[PDB]
């Protein structure tokens, strides 16, 4: 009718929070490390230490460990909890927790509001996703190319345009450019969504 | 009056988010490991590895550790962050962070939207809670029996019907059936609420 | 016009959740350990074990570690995830992830609803913040004095009244009183906000 009652607001809020709590976007993530996914270390850009100027000019904390490629499969995305590689090109290969037909990926970066100077120049920009249908993964099939938009929302999801029904258990994230940081690109979290067996 | 103003929506939203941030439900958890609770390892079903078909058929990651019973006392409930035991019956015994009179427990499971095929057949179903008033815990008193509803909300709270005023520092969660998974039952997080001393 | 439409509620809710997800308050934290900050161990009150009465009267779990001063630079603030020192006075010195001009700090404590008896008597109360412009930090300049209000919201932010433009990379949090706990004061998370270089 006219406007909205206090009661329907409560319902809209409760539902929005329930969606928020389903890993924000409500899609199963077959790349999530705790769900059984892993990175193929041997098939990943070399890790770049972003905290150099502090690891030298102040020390190596005793509990301190470099952010490795598995970090992209981990949901903590507080500032710094990103895997960094050198320069604007890099890739990681992920073995998914199940064989799936892939329909979408998600990439997120730390929000501008939480970065120095509100810029995120080390965020990835253009990237592509490849599926490897065999384990002895030499030949990649392009599943899609996309751009992470630095003026968009921190979490962005990308739907493959008309996928085949091919299924895959190993996928690569291949970063083609960044948002212009001259030293490295930082990846906060990469997710892979699709349809499993049965 | 007629409808709701932009201003009262902001207030409803702010309050809902403040409640959301108080561990979702706003009740102290005496089973929370970081608050000083622990599991009595010796008094727990044997742990079942759910990631077998991958731990074999791909490898044992080097950082990898089996999900043990303490995981049920830990708030991270991303997919996979659950303690699994074999078959549909299992139990864990928890030593609470303080001696309390118990009034409710909470059990949660990963949401359907985040599971393969939107089913959660390994969620617990019927279960019971027992208090042990002594440390040399051989004899359990039934505090209540309940069913975790797989079509309900991911977090469910269960109030004991008219508790005595008996106080306890050791409680058991005893799972009686699951939602029909033929190999194991997975527990994401178990909480115990009640009234302390003073 | 008259009231608010279902549609504008959805928009208000979506925005509130996006703000919620930017570390709740939307300001970069230069004290965040994962962002490259650290505590100067050597310049910190001695750590106090709050779980004594259980670490003795039940045991030392095998995975168990005392909550150390770095915990105040870590975003997990579930109950127990606080650094405790003895009595109501204490301090920690933080080396920030970048040299900044400081404009605000944030201090938070666990919410009353999640504590035994709804009281948080171990929360800090009056405190001060000092900047040390040199590394060989002997002389502190008072940046501001404030009170954490135990009847206020769990997260509280404090703006310095007309800061100089002086920049700092090392700051101290100095707690002057607590809310009356006779044995210790517990710090959940301390954040430092300000303007960086460029
Ligand atoms: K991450
Ligand atoms: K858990
Ligand atoms: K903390």
């Amino acid at each position: 009718g006219p406007g909205v009652t206090e009661e329907q607001v409560h319902h809209i809020v409760k539902q929005a929070l329930q969606r928020y709590s389903e890993d924000r976007i409500g899609l199963a993530d077959y790349a999530l490390e705790s769900g059984g996914a892993s990175v193929i270390s041997t098939r990943c850009s070399e890790t770049y230490e972003t905290k150099t100027a502090l690891l030298s000019l102040f020390g190596i904390p005793l509990w301190y460990h470099s952010q490795s490629p598995r970090v992209i499969l981990q949901p903590d995305v507080h500032p710094g909890n990103c895997w960094a590689f050198q320069g604007p090109q890099g890739f990681a290969v992920v073995r998914l927790s199940a064989r799936i037909r892939p329909t979408a990926v998600t990439l997120e970066h730390v929000p501008k509001a939480l970065s120095p100077n509100s810029t995120i120049s080390s965020a990835p920009k253009d990237f592509a996703i490849f599926g490897f249908d065999e384990d002895l993964q030499q030949e990649g099939t392009l599943l899609g190319k996309f751009t992470y938009d630095q003026d968009g929302e921190p979490i962005q999801t990308f739907h493959f345009q008309a996928p085949t029904m091919a299924t895959y258990q190993v996928v690569e994230l291949r970063i083609l450019t960044n948002w212009g940081h001259p030293e490295y690109t930082c990846i906060y979290r990469f997710r892979v969504h699709g349809e499993p067996a049965h």
